[PDB]
């Protein structure tokens, strides 16, 4: 049998006509019923002798379009989720008896879609390989369920959940998880939901806090004897930024003539051989502490 | 819903009445249909304005008993196996619509019952422990199936088979088997078939052929010296009867003064000690050969 589909709030026309009417055969009455599937309840009746009858609760939403001996077609207005079910149309005739046809009514609903990030702060620490939630994509109260997916360059794993609501709509939820990293920071994650031929997209960017990646600038390989005023600068790539800096060497402390001031190691000069060595910067932010090195050799 | 049952050839009354008729509600038409279970075909229609309509193939077997605005009751006459199925009765009314009720029709049939023996000859031989068929009890073309069982003092095993006929009747067959024996001969075997509260019984007696059970009569323990005219008689219980008799002794042949003539060993006399010994009769029938013994001691 036929299947009709319509969205909540719209109207459907349910066709029902009597094929080959004969001079012999006479149409007595045309009857629409709804089977909520054992239960038959009467919806609307058309009797040529007595006119039209639409029963509650359909009195304001149902109507015959062109009620006649041959046409029992009706419009069901302002669809409701509960309109779903099987509809039977019956022509009672004499002396030949009953002729019935059936159809299925499915009611459809467009979902409400939205992405959301975690309220938690994302942290990237070595030794932390824990995958965590970074975003949730929801398609709520749709029918049939929509398809949810993700667009991103991030390398994570998505989990999917489908909730069957009491009213027959389905909520689809996807949860995106990854182990937070320095490279993930500021990067984008989009959730995509496909319903029929519609396509919804919403994006967000990740905020990921990570310990310092430190490098040392300043040594140009031309630190010649007697040169004046050279310095090393500790570059701490850190989110949030480093709060604290500490300089040391591989063999002990700093030499006389080398002064530390936060991220800078000043070599006032004149440069001499006793300044060669390996200089280390230890940088600290709220996430952790990391070191960086530079090997200084004195030239000329 | 209701279930009706009737035997082939009988009539059933299928009830259908409209409960609480109101001044408001008006009955348009009463319709009987048969659902052979997807298919609805029209059986009979009653329309107050236009009268009665019974459709083929029901024109001579269906009739409304008291056709009115409230009563759609019909008689289905001379039941046929194919009448089985679901019957729907529908009151079309205005402005309230359709009211239907259903019922199941099951058609019943009494079986034809009979016992029968094997055409084979039953044989009892030592070393033959083969169970064989001795009787078959059939209950043919019944609906529902009848219960088949056996009454007998014999110690055998019954096998049961149920054949589902194309028309929906069931044939029940039971096969009785036993290893044939001398004691089974002439003994009775009855098959019993219960249908509803009826009880059918039919008996037969077994004919079993067996080799000879031989005993020796004639020695009275008073075979005193010089006694004249005594004899031994070989009694062969055999079916069919023994055809042949042979006498011998444990130690050789017969003594002078002892003459054999079929089942008789004549001791003419006078009796003397040389006549003591063990005398054997070997009796043969179409089934086998068996021996019998008697120890003769001479007295006084």
């Amino acid at each position: 049998n036929d299947s009709m589909y319509g969205f909540i709030g719209t109207d459907v026309v349910l066709h029902c006509s009597f094929a080959n009417p004969l001079p012999s055969v006479k149409i007595t009455q045309v009857t629409w019923q709804k089977s909520t599937n054992g239960s038959k309840q009467n919806v609307a009746i058309y009797n040529p002798s007595m006119g039209v009858s639409v029963l509650a609760p359909y009195r304001e939403r149902v109507e015959f379009l062109r009620p006649s001996f041959t046409d029992g077609t009706i419009r069901l207005s302002r669809l409701e989720l509960e309109d779903e079910g099987v509809y039977i149309c019956e022509f009672a005739t004499f002396p030949t008896g009953n002729r019935e046809s059936q159809l299925n009514l499915t009611v459809m609903a467009k979902p409400t879609n939205w992405i959301e990030g975690t309220q938690a702060v994302l942290r990237a620490k070595k030794g932390q390989d824990d995958k965590v939630l970074v975003a949730t994509c929801t398609s709520a109260n749709g029918k049939p369920p929509s398809v949810v997916s993700w667009e991103t360059r991030l390398k994570g794993e998505a989990e999917y959940q489908e909730i069957r609501n009491p009213n027959g709509t389905v909520t689809v939820i996807s949860r995106y998880r990854l182990v937070p990293s320095r490279e993930a920071h500021q990067q984008s994650l989009a959730c995509i939901v496909n319903y029929h031929m519609d396509r919804f997209k919403e994006s967000l960017t990740l905020n990921v806090q990570y310990e310092p990646e430190v490098t040392i600038e300043g040594f140009d390989g031309n630190w010649y004897l007697q040169r004046m005023d050279v310095k090393l600068t500790c570059k701490a790539d850190a989110n949030p930024p480093a709060t604290e800096y500490h300089w040391t060497t591989l063999n002990g402390s700093l030499p006389k003539g080398v002064e530390a001031q936060n991220r800078t190691l000043f070599f006032k000069g004149p440069i001499n051989y006793s300044l060669a060595g390996t200089y280390i910067c230890e940088a600290t932010n709220p996430i952790g502490t990391r070191s960086g090195q530079v090997e200084v050799n004195i030239t000329e």
